[PDB]
């Protein structure tokens, strides 16, 4: 069905590490758009074909305001191109990088955000495995909407930066929807803090500190963001708090702007 011809390209979005994701408009509809373009050799020499398909096939069937839809995809003789709602305000890494930090009334309602989408998500089954600061993009009037499906799943299973992966994730253990609520835990902290918990020089001792669970507050941190900061990380999974108790947490209810 659609081809490279059916658009017009226009400037570089963003990088990952196999995306290339570029501005775009289909040409008979005038439609603006976000085209991720791949390099059909790199994701053959990484073997990893099965991945996106899950990105393609999960992320397309989702419906949720805070998560990215994705249109559609087609593929040439180098290249495979996923068509992507584009997300006009950048990413929440973008927005890290730029106030250092965030206030608690804008923490919370990110995290609002979040837990609502991923309650979604969970719902159905599906865990996401890679919640961080550069796959969560932001809508026209500033709202969180998660994006980068390609480690995605349906729950139980087993399989860059560690810093926001769970102990049993690292450790090569089994794993389910509790994965997400410790990345969570991790994105809560970085917001409020301008890095994450368990932030090491080294990838041994990185390592280390996720699975001794090793983290410190500094002084400016709340009580109540203490307090929900510390349910989602526990080591053992069973102990971490459900998504509805997360939205209905003292600390998000008083600070975020948004319900659930
Ligand atoms: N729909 C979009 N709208 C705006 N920017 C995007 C969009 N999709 C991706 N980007 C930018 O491109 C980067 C890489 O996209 P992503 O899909 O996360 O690729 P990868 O799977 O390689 O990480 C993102 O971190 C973001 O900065
Ligand atoms: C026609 C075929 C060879 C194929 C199928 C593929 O696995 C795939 C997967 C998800 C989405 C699109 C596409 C494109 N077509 N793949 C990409 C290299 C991974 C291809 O080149
Ligand atoms: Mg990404
Ligand atoms: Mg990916």
């Amino acid at each position: 069905q659609w081809a490279l011809e059916d658009f017009e390209i226009g400037r570089p979005l963003g990088k990952g590490k196999f995306g290339n994701v570029y501005l775009a408009r289909e040409k008979q509809s005038k439609f603006i758009l976000a085209l991720k373009v791949l390099f059909k050799a790199q994701l053959e020499k990484a073997g990893v074909e099965h991945q996106l398909r899950r990105e393609v096939e999960i992320q397309s069937h989702l419906r949720h305001p805070n998560i990215l839809r994705l249109y559609g995809y087609f593929h040439d003789a180098t290249r495979v191109y996923l068509i992507l709602e584009y997300a006009p305000l950048g990413t929440v890494y973008r927005e890290l990088q730029k106030l250092s930090k965030f206030d608690e009334q804008r923490t919370a309602t990110y995290i609002t955000e979040l837990a609502n989408a991923l309650s979604y998500c969970h719902s159905k089954r599906v865990i996401h495995r890679d919640i961080k600061p550069e796959n969560l993009l932001l809508g026209s009037a500033g709202e969180l909407k998660i994006a980068d499906f390609g480690w995605s799943v349906h729950a139980p299973s087993s399989r860059g930066t560690l810093d926001y992966l769970p102990p049993e994730m690292i450790e090569g253990r089994m794993h389910d929807e509790k994965v997400d609520l410790w990345s969570l835990g991790v994105l809560c902290y970085e917001f409020l803090v301008g890095k994450p918990p368990f932030e090491a020089n080294t990838y041994q001792e990185t390592y280390k500190r996720i699975s001794r669970v090793e983290f410190t507050f500094p002084d400016f941190v709340t009580e109540g963001a203490r307090d929900l900061i510390s349910r989602l990380l526990k080591h053992n999974p069973s102990q971490r708090p459900m998504l509805r108790e997360v939205l209905e947490h003292p600390w998000i209810t008083a600070n975020s702007s948004k319900p659930s």
